[PDB]
């Protein structure tokens, strides 16, 4: 029993997405410590309009004002579960929604989104379906786990500009001033929690949010969000090319699943300022590959994704939250599964489990 990813098979007509709806958010504070509040949600906060262009050090700081968090500290889904559990009673689409929903990480969404492109590297996610709701937990491969403790400087300072970049774009408040001067804690983070379907499947997911940007006309979210994003400077049309093809897929199938409408890009120069900036409005993105021979189609990867959601929901009929099947995945090959009790594959912990049950 496995499931095939090639394109072909699912270049149909778009499904079947709900309209996502924020039932809530939580935040991680510099100590990683949950808050079920926005308080670490900030404001978009771009250079003045008739001041000069943007040049921001993305450097600036590297290392000795940076706190990474500790990425051997395994988290799985514990922090959505925390909101789930806080909100069980409280949760909208009347009786037994959850029962029927599948609860996972945004960024796990993405990775099935992009599956049918994927041509570097594969993913494992771990499935238990406990009283009706099916969870997914993604599980760091072997080969994934040795690339990253393997990860050469420059990709760390990499991920560093990364981060960087949201402290040059954003204000502590709605139309403060960026502060660039403090440190750059990846601890901290701000978590929106949403309501969708795809296909027949109820989702419910949380994704991280870069900032709320103030002077947008629908403060609603998560339509008043920005995602920040940073890349290479681009030359000539073939770079853009290459860049509309790869790396907007991945922009594209990010925000798109919770309704972000927008991705700001600061372009950076090989000495790592950011000189230039652009605003990719989400539900354009499809327009610059949509005549394109080497594209992708995002109802490709949505129609791929409600294909693993049946195949999962189909595969994972014994509710049990001590049991497992690992959905494991390589550029290539079909989605495969194998089935496991315990540690160390078992997301779901006591705390949880216990709580749900009484
Ligand atoms: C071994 C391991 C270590 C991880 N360490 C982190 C971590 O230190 N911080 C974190 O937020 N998530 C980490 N994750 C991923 C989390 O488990 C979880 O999947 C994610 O944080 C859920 O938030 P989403 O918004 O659904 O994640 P996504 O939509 O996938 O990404 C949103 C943002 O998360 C950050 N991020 C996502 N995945 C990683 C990663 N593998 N390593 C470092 N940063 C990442 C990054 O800022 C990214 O922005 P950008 O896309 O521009 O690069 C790690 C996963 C594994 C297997």
């Amino acid at each position: 029993p496995s499931l095939r990813t090639q394109p072909s098979l699912y270049s149909g007509p778009f499904p079947f997405y709900r309209r996502p709806s924020e039932l809530g958010c939580f935040s991680l504070d510099a100590q990683r410590q949950y808050h079920g509040d926005a308080r670490a949600l900030r404001y978009y906060s771009p250079p003045p309009i008739n001041g000069p262009g943007p040049d921001f050090d993305l450097r600036d700081g590297y290392p000795d004002r940076y706190q990474p968090r500790d990425e051997e500290v395994q988290e799985r889904l514990d922090h959505l579960l925390r909101w789930v559990l806080e909100h069980r009673n409280q949760l909208e689409g009347g009786p037994g929604w959850l029962a029927g929903a599948t609860v996972t990480w945004r960024g796990h969404l993405t990775k099935l989104l992009t599956t049918p492109y994927e041509r570097q590297e594969g993913w494992q996610l771990a499935a238990s379906r406990f009283q009706g709701t099916l969870y997914l937990s993604e599980v760091e491969t072997p080969a994934a786990r040795a690339q990253r403790l393997a990860r050469p400087p420059l990709l760390r300072e990499l991920m560093y500009m990364g981060y960087k970049f949201s402290q040059y774009m954003c204000a502590d408040k709605p139309g403060g001033s960026p502060d660039p001067s403090g440190e750059v804690n990846t601890n901290v983070a701000y978590c929106s929690v949403l309501r969708s379907r795809l296909g027949n499947h109820p989702l419910l997911f949380s994704g991280q949010v870069d900032c709320l940007n103030p002077q947008a006309p629908c403060t609603q979210p998560p339509s008043c969000y920005v995602q920040l994003k940073t890349s290479k400077e681009m030359h000539s049309p073939g770079q853009w090319r290459s860049f509309y093809r790869h790396k907007l897929l991945k922009w594209w199938a990010q925000s798109f699943l919770p309704g972000v409408p927008h991705v700001v890009a600061g372009f950076r120069n090989p000495e790592g300022f950011v000189c230039s900036l652009k605003t990719f409005p989400t539900m354009e993105m499809f327009e610059n590959v949509r005549n394109d021979r080497e594209g992708w189609n995002p109802s490709v990867c949505m129609n791929f994704c409600a294909a693993f959601l049946s195949f999962a929901q189909s595969t994972v009929v014994q509710d049990d939250p001590r049991l497992v099947h690992l959905f494991s995945w390589e550029p290539g090959g079909p989605v495969t599964v194998s089935v496991h009790r315990d540690a160390p594959y078992a997301f779901l912990p006591s705390w949880y489990v216990e709580t749900m049950t009484q």
